[PDB]
């Protein structure tokens, strides 16, 4: 599981999100709302 620093949405993605909960789905850089 990639659980964290996870990609969740941004540049070049879609929605392949195979993460945990416990870490979430959130901003940092233009290629990601990630899990933080």
């Amino acid at each position: 599981t990639q659980s964290h620093y996870g990609q969740c949405g941004g540049i070049g993605y879609s929605g392949p999100t195979v993460c945990a909960s416990g870490t979430t789905c959130q901003v940092l850089n233009p290629y990601a709302s990630q899990c933080l």
